[PDB]
């Protein structure tokens, strides 16, 4: 999170592109989509421009130049798909423009890497009217050729557009997607919750505790229990526990965990899994989570931006 990127696609409705076995205008636009939803997933500003009305092509180039320009961002891209039928994908920078250069070898790479196309390669041009035109710095995408099958056959993959969305945004970027599908696992909400070495659920459960089960406490703070296991102390979070009144001549109170119906499980929207935004859920509801070994679990919504949760809640 925190660069903005401003993003259009070639051509116009009312003067297309290329068009063969694709169509150059619809595959753009898909390919512009998924990488600006993956940016934004990341964390950056993106605006996006799309021309659906422009006749000719000075109209439909003035009008994306305009835009851009009225726009400004770290990065330009305007993305395309080639036609000639030689294979692979290509992308197109100012000749000179070195942050440019850097830019174009990375994506170009990322993107043949993810379609299994050949990589032809990042290229210098001062011939584009978008790279010439646009101020700040400007690349070209060519994502894969309309009129060859091998091309085709490999943006139509199933989940390609994820794909190519991801290879796009880690190449503007230099950073590693954390919404990334080998790393992404569905179940549900867990009914046991943790005694803590530390009151923090980033620390290490001692011991789980099923919803329903007795336990003996001390009071310790507004929202923590203490007790001990194996002469150490440990915590265990309050809300997770019903309490009636302290008998023992120690001051240890009997507690029990909620049941599965009543129990409700945090996940929040921060990776310090303290305060903030909490969503509380009943044990058994199915989610889906991404594990990349950073020590918690990574959870998007699409409406409320990335939450997050202990290794141990969801399974
Ligand atoms: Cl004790
Ligand atoms: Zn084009």
């Amino acid at each position: 999170a925190m660069s903005n990127y401003s993003m259009s696609r070639g051509h116009s409705d009312k003067c297309v592109g290329a068009e063969d076995i694709l169509s150059e205008i619809k595959e753009a636009e898909k390919v512009l989509n998924a990488a600006s939803d993956e940016l934004k997933r990341e964390g950056h500003n993106v605006k996006t421009f799309i021309d659906r009305t422009s006749t000719t092509q000075s109209a439909n180039l003035n009008k994306i130049v305009n835009w851009h320009n009225a726009n400004p961002a770290d990065v330009h891209i305007s993305v395309h798909l080639n036609a000639g039928k030689g294979t692979g994908v290509e992308v197109w920078y100012y000749a000179g423009d070195e942050k440019g250069r850097k830019l174009a070898v990375e994506i170009s790479a990322k993107m043949a890497k993810a379609l299994g196309l050949p990589n032809r390669g990042a290229k210098a041009t001062k011939d584009l009217r978008f790279l010439n035109s646009t101020k700040g710095t400007a690349v070209l995408l060519e994502v894969c050729f309309v009129d060859r099958k091998e091309d085709a056959n490999a943006i139509h993959k199933s989940g390609m557009y994820d794909k190519l969305g991801i290879a796009i945004a880690e190449g503007l970027t230099g950073k590693t997607v954390a919404a990334k599908n080998p790393n992404r696992h569905s179940g549900a909400v867990v009914d046991s919750v943790p005694m803590l070495s530390k009151m923090d659920f980033k620390s290490s459960p001692i011991k789980m505790y099923k919803a329903g089960s007795s336990l003996l406490v001390y009071e310790h703070n507004k929202y923590w229990y203490k007790a001990y296991i194996n002469d150490k102390l440990c915590y265990i979070y309050k809300s997770f526990c019903i309490s009636n009144g302290k008998k023992d001549a120690k001051g240890r109170i009997k507690v029990r965990i909620k049941s599965a119906k009543d129990l409700r499980i945090p996940v929040w929207n921060n990776t310090k899994l303290n305060s903030g935004k909490i969503k509380w859920y009943s044990p058994g509801t199915k989610l889906s989570w991404y594990d990349n070994k950073k020590g918690y679990l990574e959870l998007w919504y699409e409406k409320d931006g990335w939450y997050y949760t202990a290794n141990y809640f969801l399974k």
